[PDB]
């Protein structure tokens, strides 16, 4: 038993980092096969940050001007191209520790492991959520860009996230692989806001469900509403709406507690009425929603990968 | 900016993991050179586990009775003995994967990753403290035992913590990779408490350190105190009383702030006597006691590793 805020193991990434520099500019890369993966903004100077045209900045780079680093081995850029906010630089070598991977776009709500790297060395892994208003709340310093966030299904690897930049508010913003943002951001030091955020409800109960599963059950009640009763209450309190494809997904908690989505969702209206009183559910004193259903599933009941 | 509860990267230990299995009974061990550790307790059966003889167990057991799994391939186990509560299984190939790596055990108060793992297979990577009880507030499910806590310094991997046992109040004992226990607790199926968990000091004040350097600065104030009058106060709510080292390794985040410990520790005493009303702190509601002094430095001020 137990809850902990739980990353996937790194290992399998941790052998695709590389540095990547470009003039004065170094970030890290992803090396899969015989392409290296970074942010285009490598090619930026100060000159180019507030308003970068990278259509011209990138035909007057050749190969040359791009040098990647493998640990102490360099790698030889053949050939650049860019795809939307990504470079892509073939190598002359594959990476013999690349992994089975693929590359997803996720979803708000949805979490992923962050592996923060600097000069192409590994530093820290963290689990975090995609917010609703399609920034994540990370930890990174400068020299970050490049880091990626993954999860791990069986045996193979899915790309899910590259760090681009810090936004003003401290909250941080990327691509997906194929180098579309998440959000409505653009990489150029402009002033850009993230919209407001709201609290992720569905995961908010799996949340309360490893709870139970972990002998915390004071909040429980034996009221139940309905969803369009809850959805009311929701909405007040800057929570996303509740749909029956969320209580679906619930299930399997559902049953394994033997509490109905439909009685959590009370004991949720409740405590945001209410408030806690001073009391903590899984050691925290306020509603966490950083924790899929599956994340729950995983971690009380358990899922290893091979 | 930015911070999270992160975990060194696993990928140096991930391939140190294996499988073993004495009979019905299967755990984890870990492999460096020619040698597997695990728990002692693989040995016993149901009717050992009560009141175990071990020296009387292992004498009865032959290299064959031991199967040892690396993914696939078979170990072949050539020789074991036992070293205090860790068994030490002698294979016939030596982990071409053994990073340099030492043996230490840490101190009450100090971090370190765990590794968890089932069937010999990496499962996630979390962050957590040793607690003033010597337990730790670990999540486990069955199988996990042999898991393994590290620390990550340059190159070199710190093993300190093997996973045994969870005690009935959910919480879990270990012992070093020596097999000493952390803690007065013995590898028995018999009822044993932890003792009383006190807040570990140090740590709370290097994280409001780090919420300063993350613009949380709600708490401050200009009052000073002294140390025999904080710990008065800090004992009174079971706080660990403060000593002058540990406000000499509090000095590197004094100085990047500009607020002197005692400054600090001002602060502190007010959030005890009065409370946080509402206010949160780095997203908690709760003070938190599980980063050290350098934890905040690794992730405010930034230190990668080869
Ligand atoms: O490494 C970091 C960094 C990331 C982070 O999350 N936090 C932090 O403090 N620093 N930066 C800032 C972004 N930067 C950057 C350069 C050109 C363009 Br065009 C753009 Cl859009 C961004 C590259 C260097
Ligand atoms: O794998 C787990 C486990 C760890 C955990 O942390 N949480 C959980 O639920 N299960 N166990 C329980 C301990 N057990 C065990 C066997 C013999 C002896 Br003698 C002792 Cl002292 C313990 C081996 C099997």
């Amino acid at each position: 038993s137990g809850f902990r805020k739980m990353a996937f193991p790194s290992g399998k990434v941790e052998g695709c980092m590389v540095q990547v520099t470009c003039g004065t500019t170094t970030l890290n890369g992803l090396w899969l096969d015989d392409v290296v993966y970074c942010p285009r903004h490598v090619i930026c100077t100060s000159e180019d940050m507030l308003n970068p045209n990278y259509e011209d900045l990138l035909i007057r780079k050749s190969n040359h001007n791009f040098l990647v680093q493998a640990g102490n081995v360099q790698l030889r850029v053949i050939g650049h191209s860019m795809q939307n906010c990504v470079l892509k630089l073939k190598v002359d070598t594959a990476n013999p520790k690349t992994p089975k991977y693929k590359f997803v776009r996720i979803q708000p709500g949805q979490t992923f492991s962050v592996l923060a790297c600097y000069n192409g060395s590994p530093s820290g892994v963290y689990q975090c959520a995609m917010r609703p208003n399609f920034t994540i709340k990370g930890s990174f310093l400068n020299g970050s860009c490049g880091s990626v966030g993954f999860n791990i299904d069986y045996d193979c690897v899915s790309f899910c996230y590259m760090h681009h930049m810090e936004l003003p508010t401290g909250v941080h913003a990327g691509t997906d692989l194929e180098g579309n943002f998440y959000g409505p951001f653009v990489d150029r030091q402009t002033a850009q806001a993230a919209g407001t955020d709201t609290t992720i409800t569905v995961n908010v109960l799996a949340w309360l469900y490893a709870a139970v599963i972990n002998g915390d059950r004071w909040f429980l009640n034996r009221f139940t509403t309905t969803l369009n009763d809850f959805n009311l209450v929701a909405m007040k309190y800057n929570y996303e709406p509740l749909t029956q494809d969320h209580v679906d997904i619930l299930g399997p908690l559902s049953a394994q507690t033997g509490i109905a989505v439909l009685d959590m969702c009370a004991s949720l209206k409740e405590l945001l009425q209410n408030g806690m009183n001073g009391r903590t559910i899984l050691g925290s004193a306020l509603l966490e929603d950083e924790f899929t259903p599956f994340d729950v599933v995983r971690q009380c009941s358990g899922v290893t990968f091979q």
